[PDB]
Parts: structure tokens; C-alpha cells; sequence
């Protein structure tokens, strides 16, 4: 059920999303900018292991099209994106180190929900 705080909380979500895509975090955010191109990377098992792909360009499109109805729905997709990375890759892989740093950015600012 829609709350009157939902538009404002979604604005905070959109702010976080803008930050995740900004130059400030680009050194570790870039693997998450676009959908994993499994074939191009030779990751021919990716879509057998990851049943629900997610990436920041897909989150952005969903925010722009008002697909997300509340902050929780946005947050679940962002976390899905990170969880896919932790599921597919070995935990010492550099892409996982980048995921953890970007998720720290996400979680600490998401916790600042006004
Ligand atoms: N190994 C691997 N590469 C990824 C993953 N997520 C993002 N990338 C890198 O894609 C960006 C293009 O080089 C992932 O989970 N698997």
C-alpha cells in the first residue's frame, strides 16, 4: 500500500543510484554499470547459476519508468545485483572486492533514509 512518504524515500533512492553511477565510485562500480554479457566474457554457465540478473542500468530504467513503488523494492534489486556477484564468483575475485566496496557505499547511504 502506497505511503505518503514513498515519493520522498524514492528520491533518496534515486540519489543513491546517482552516486553509485558517479565518477566518485567509478573505479569499483564499473562492473555493475550494465548487464553481465556472459557470452562476451566466456561465462557460459552464468545464466544457469544466476536466474535473476540485475545491474545498475536496469535499476536506473526501473526508477525512471516508476517501476519501483517503494524504497524496499529498489533496495532488493540493488542487493540482488550484489548477491549475484557473490554467488557466481569466487570470494577472492577482484570483482567481488569491488562489489563489497560499492555495496558499502549503498548500505551506509541507504541507512540514512530521511
Ligand atoms: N566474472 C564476472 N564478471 C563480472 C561480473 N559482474 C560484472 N562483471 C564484469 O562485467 C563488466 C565487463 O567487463 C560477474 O559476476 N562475473
Amino acid at each position: 500500500g502506497s505511503h505518503m512518504q514513498d515519493p520522498e524515500q524514492l528520491k533518496h533512492c534515486n540519489g543513491i543510484l546517482s552516486e553509485l553511477l558517479s565518477s566518485k565510485h567509478a573505479a569499483y562500480a564499473w562492473p555493475f554499470y550494465k548487464p553481465v554479457d556472459a557470452s562476451a566474457l566466456g561465462l557460459h554457465d552464468y545464466h544457469d547459476i544466476i536466474k535473476h540478473p540485475m545491474d545498475l542500468s536496469t535499476v536506473k530504467r526501473k526508477m525512471e519508468n516508476r517501476d519501483y513503488r517503494d524504497a524496499q523494492e529498489f533496495a532488493a534489486d540493488v542487493r540482488l545485483m550484489f548477491s549475484n556477484c557473490y554467488k557466481y564468483n569466487p570470494p577472492d575475485h577482484d570483482v567481488v572486492a569491488m562489489a563489497r566496496k560499492l555495496q558499502d557505499v549503498f548500505e551506509f547511504r541507504y541507512a540514512k533514509m530521511p
